[PDB]
Formats: C-alpha cells, structure tokens, sequence
C-alpha cells in the first residue's frame, strides 16, 4: 500500500498517535535463526596472533578483561545472576560500537571512492544491531543504577573515539581486536551456561523478554539458559566474522567479496 | 547450514578466492519495490517551514542548489546525458551521508541510555544504503574524471563533519535539511523525465546496469527513464520520511515509534 499517493503527502506526523509499539520493529528484519541443540556445541577457540598488530590487539583485549574483572568484582564474591546481567548490560554498550563505526567508515569510502563494497557494510551494521539487541534484552532483565548509567556514558566517549581512529589507522587491528573480544564473550557465556547447568546459579529470569523472543524466534517456554546460549552463538558468529575480516585485511583482501554473504 | 561447526572455525580466509561476486550482495535485502505506472505520478511538493530552524534549513538548501547549479554549468548549456549523470553522481556521494550519521547517532544514543529506538535506526540505515546504490548505478553509466573524484573527497570531509555536528545540535534541523533537499531531488529527476519525454534528451545507456536491475527489480527491457523514474520515487520517499522525522522532532516525538515501520 506504499504508493505515490503516500509518497506525495508532505508529512506523516499526524499518524504517530495511531501506530503501535511493536517489538518486531525494534530490530531490522535480519534476525539470527539459531536452532538450540546445535548451538549448544559452540566452543572456546583461540586464533593465534600473527604480527605485532594481532598481538597488540590481544594484549589490549587481555588488559581490558583484567581491568573490567577487578573493578567489576567479578573475581571476589559469588556468581550472582545480578552481577552477570549488570556485567553484560555494561558490555553490550560497547559491543554495539565496532560494528557501527566499521560500517559507517566503509560506507564513507564506498561513497567517496565510488566503488562496490561487496556486502561488508551490511554485515558490520547488523553485528552492531545484533549487539544492540543484547543490550535491549539485558535492560529488560535489570535496570542499572545511576553509577552504571554514568560509567556507560564516559566509556562510550572513550570507545567511540578509540574505535573511530583505531579503524581509520587500522581496520585490521579492530576486526582482530573484536575477534579477540568475542572469544572472551564466548568464554563468559559458556562459563555462565556451565554455571546454570552445574546448579551454581539459579536464574529468576526464566521469563525471556518479548524483544528477545521475536528477535531470536524462541518458544514462550524458553529458559534463561536458552537466551544466554543463542547470544553465545551470536558471539561466536562475530568471533569468526571479524577474525575473517582481520585476515582478509592481512592479505590485502580488504576489497574482496565478504565471504559470509555467500555462507548464509 | 550456518551452525556450530562453522562458528567454531578460527577463519574463512580460505573461501575468499572461491566465492562469487553477485550484484545482489552489494545491498542488504531491504530493497525498494515500486511499480512504474503508479510512481509515474510522483509529484513535486513543498513543505512550509515553521521555525527559524526550518527556514535556516531551507535557505541553506537553496544556497547549495544555487552554488551547485552555478559551479556545474547547468544554468548555461544544452542539457546532456553526461552532465545529468555527472551531477547525480557527485550528489549521491553527499546523499549517502545524512542517513549514516543519523543512524549511527540514534544507535549510539540507544546504547548509552539503554533505551528503545523504535526502528528509526534501520530506516535511516536503508535511507543511506539506498542512496549509495543510486551512486553504484551512476558509477556504471559513467566513470567520473579526476577533478570530480577529488571534489568528491574534499566534499565528503566538509559534509561528514557538518552533519555530524548539525545532528548533535539539532537533528530537527538536519532531518528538515534533508527533507528540503529531497524536494529538489524530485524536481530534478522529474525534469529529467520530462526532458526524455519532450525529446530534448536522448539517453544512450538503455542498458540498465545489473546492480540496479536487481536492486530495483526491473525487467531486462527497463529503459533509462525507467531507472530515473524509480530513483525519483526513492528520493520522494526520503522527502516525506525526513520531513515527518523533522516534524516528529518539532513536537518532541523523537522517541515515538518511527511511523514508517508499519507503513512498510
Ligand atoms: C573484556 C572482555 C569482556 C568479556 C565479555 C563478558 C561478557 O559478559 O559479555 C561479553 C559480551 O557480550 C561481548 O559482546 C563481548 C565481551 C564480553
Ligand atoms: C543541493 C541541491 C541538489 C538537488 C538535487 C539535484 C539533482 O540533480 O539530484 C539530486 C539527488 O540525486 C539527490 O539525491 C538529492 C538532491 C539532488
Ligand atoms: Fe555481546
Ligand atoms: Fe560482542
Ligand atoms: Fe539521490
Ligand atoms: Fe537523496
């Protein structure tokens, strides 16, 4: 029904009163579609670093873990559900930026040079969205306090800036860095899952939010375990896809067709 | 078959030299679908400015039309296909930016305030992608000179910066500034279609580029006019959508469900 008669109306401000809040509309239509007993078998991998650069990405990813563990007192206390979420929550605020700047920089090159991109730009932009939906999911499980609100904001500053220039200077470094982060992402979500299983953590969000049901297409019966596990598969996708974009950069392949447009 | 076994592999660098370059993958799959006899009737509109803001937007967008027409010898020549393609090519290198800075900002706000976006983001993201396809098409009907190829980059720098700080200060301003740009894009692309029809322009690439032919889903018999015709629809879509957004801004509805999610 989207025709020239709609196209020719000056504005549509007067229709915002009558248009529902739909949870399907929070995301773009490009949703993951994992099946659960498969992705159960996601596993902690570690790509060896080649050069200085891959190493620098590592040491700095490792240093970021160290910091964010000591200061988040993940290390001293007991694995609560409240410090698991409160942790990811913070962490998805940053997870949404290296997708987005990567897309937005590639897109500017592809405009200015006037050149085909071969479906990088969209894969990166959805990683950015995919992570944003982790954050839209975790926010439903736990609204954080003024402290964390403000630590997210200063941090976004630091990061949006670091990622913008680190990506100008070295897309290889960023894709390699995000790659290294996502190994940790996957450890943190398989550790969590190990914990639910063993019984060392008994989660009271066995309601899975409406956003997260339609986005990941799960049953209404989907447990908290399930939700970690699909997100743990999203994070494995990112682990390879950016370590793939890393290597492509390594071998001057940073303008080849993105192999994953095929491999969907 | 995108399951754990793939997700568990360190790279896919191997595959890169055996995966094809298919013109579909250049875009996301969130493609336009018009039919030509309907969007034949797309009109030239003009929204009233309310504020000193909407005014400013309008006067900036007119001064830009003036400049561009004057520095592009459009005012003093027999309209060629060359200068039509040349003007439209340059321009999509600036159309491709607002959607991208708009989208990313809304994204970064959603991440740091941990709040819903309600599907503005992905709209501004396919706003920008669509534009960039306009440019991928025009690149193929005419590869530009060095002197334009330069101008393009110095332009991007100015504009990327401008829109980034405009969009922080008043997206209402920018979304208007686009709204009033797309009014002038429709004017032109109609004029062009008139000029084909009145016989005064004899287009020589009625081979419509593969990129486009898939993107806009046209026949193999699709003419140049036919392409102009759709591109113009897209441009009039962006005209309402941005004015709507600048209208929503104006009434403090920059958090309301993007009306157009539904109208899709
Ligand atoms: C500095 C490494 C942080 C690891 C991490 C833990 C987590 O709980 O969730 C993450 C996560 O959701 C990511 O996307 C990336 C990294 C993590
Ligand atoms: C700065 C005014 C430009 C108007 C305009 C003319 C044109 O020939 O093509 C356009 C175009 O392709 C757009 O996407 C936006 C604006 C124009
Ligand atoms: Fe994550
Ligand atoms: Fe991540
Ligand atoms: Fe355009
Ligand atoms: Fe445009």
């Amino acid at each position: 029904v989207w025709g020239h008669t709609q196209l020719n109306r000056l504005s549509f401000l007067e229709t915002v009163p009558v248009v529902p809040l739909r949870v399907s509309d929070e995301s773009s239509e490009d949703r993951p579609t994992w099946s659960l007993p498969d992705i159960e078998n996601v596993a902690i991998t570690h790509k060896k670093p080649n050069g200085l650069v891959d190493t620098l990405a590592y040491r700095s990813v490792r240093t970021c873990r160290w910091l964010f563990d000591t200061f988040s007192l993940y290390r001293f206390g007991s694995i609560t559900e409240s410090k698991v979420i409160s942790r990811c929550l913070f962490l998805e605020t940053v997870a949404g930026v290296p997708g987005m700047v990567g897309g937005m920089l590639r897109h500017l090159s592809s405009l200015r040079y006037m050149t085909r991109d071969k479906g990088w730009i969209n894969t990166l932009l959805v990683e950015a969205e995919n992570e944003r939906m982790h954050l839209m999911t975790f926010i439903e499980l736990r609204q954080p306090g003024l402290p964390l609100r403000v630590s997210i904001i200063i941090t976004q500053a630091i990061m949006y800036l670091f990622l913008l220039v680190a990506y100008v200077i070295s897309p290889r470094f960023v894709h390699r860095f995000v790659g290294y982060l996502e190994e940790e992402a996957v450890i943190t979500y398989t550790g969590v899952m190990r914990a639910i299983d063993e019984g060392r953590l008994r989660p009271t969000k066995n309601d899975v939010p409406e956003v997260a049901r339609v986005y990941w297409n799960l049953s209404k019966n989907a447990t908290f375990r399930d939700l970690i596990n699909v997100i743990r598969a999203d994070e494995a996708e990112h682990r390879v896809v950016n370590h793939t974009f890393a290597d492509m950069h390594e071998k001057r392949l940073q303008n080849s067709v993105n192999p994953f447009v095929v491999l969907k």
